[PDB]
């Protein structure tokens, strides 16, 4: 089947306008009906728009739902921002019995200044080395709004073994930190020229990379 | 309108079987069908049963729906209750008129055994010493329950500044993570001959020490 892809976060300051789009993989975006679902932390979600652009009672008209057929894709906008749609956003169409979600968008309400992350690599200490570890951490500090996106690479090739990422807390500086962890055997370490943490935040993405060597 | 009613929270021990009800306020239940979902804490959900009844590939056996038309209400019953099952659940159905969710469960599995933090400590990287910044990391995973103390010592004696650590979270294997930084001037690191973190969780503390390395 196809794949409903939308961007990780957007943000906005209150009374202005965002759009989040839905880019659907393969096939016709008009062919089947798209929904939105709203999540804000710590609710259950509820439906936004359903069947492209039709909203249910209760739902401002801030919200709106379009299809945009050059570009293959479905879109949210959401007018006149306020508080209370800081929220995750799920798009949501089919193909037969296959329903298909996107990944979700992560909306911030700008509660305060945007800061691009601090974003440290650290190489496998001695310590774990001869504990057969060679955990790599990516440290991302001092970050608004609070979603990132944390991808590794071995040499060129995605890793999706052994990568855990924290869920973004707020430090002391009122700015979020979180960490990524790559837990690689010594052999994986050694067996590639370079291990890369790339971080993505406000659509915008850091890259740092790490080699084998001996002090 | 109609409302789908779900208890606010259940709680259970492993092995164990539990049910989670999702009634329907107006309409007949049977009228429409009934999807669950499943949503881990900073995750975004997944399908664990659609058309009432029907497990998507990859959701264990585990996992049946339900219909009961004289009670109005759906189930979710979950068989050999395992600690990965901790989650949130939505039930979904359609007012053709609306997608409904419901207020979602809390499921709690009981009796979680204690696990002892892995910690690993990392020095300054050398690029980072290149851009005139010395910050340590600890790394604390696999820990359960999920509240950890970190002091920090330079040479022998208490850091009391620049400590940040992050509010821990739950990862894939069930268990907590969080990463203490401190951060240093390359000044502060080389006039010390070490620094450790001493991660305490259940009574029990763990320290780990680096040292400036030479090559
Ligand atoms: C992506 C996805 C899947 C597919 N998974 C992806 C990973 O591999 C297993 C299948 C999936 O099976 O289900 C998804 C459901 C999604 O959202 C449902 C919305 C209405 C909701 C439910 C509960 C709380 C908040 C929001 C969103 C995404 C998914």
């Amino acid at each position: 089947n196809f794949m409903l892809n939308q961007p990780h976060s957007v943000s906005e300051s209150p009374g202005k306008t965002v759009t989040i789009s839905c880019t659907r993989s393969s096939g016709n975006i008009d062919s089947n009906y798209v929904q939105w679902y709203q999540q804000r932390p710590g609710s259950a979600p509820i439906t936004v728009i359903y069947e492209d652009n039709q909203r249910p009672s209760g739902v401002p008209d801030r919200f709106a739902g379009s299809i945009d057929r050059s570009s293959n894709s479905a879109s949210l906008t959401i007018s006149g921002l306020k508080t209370e749609d800081e929220a995750d956003y799920y798009c949501q169409s089919y193909d037969a019995r296959n329903v298909v979600f996107g990944g979700g968008t992560r909306l911030t309400v700008l509660g305060q200044p945007k800061a691009a992350p601090s974003v440290t690599l650290f190489p496998p200490s001695s310590e774990e080395l001869q504990a057969n570890k060679a955990t790599l951490v990516c440290l991302i500090s001092d970050f608004y709004p609070g979603a990132v996106t944390v991808a590794w690479k071995a040499d060129s090739s995605p890793v999706k073994a052994g990568v855990e990422t924290t869920t973004p807390s707020k430090q002391s500086n009122n700015k979020y930190a979180a960490s990524s962890y790559l837990s690689l055997t010594p052999e994986q370490w050694k067996s590639h020229k370079s291990y890369s943490c790339q971080v993505t935040h406000e659509g915008s993405t850091v890259e740092k990379t790490v080699a084998p060597t001996e002090c």
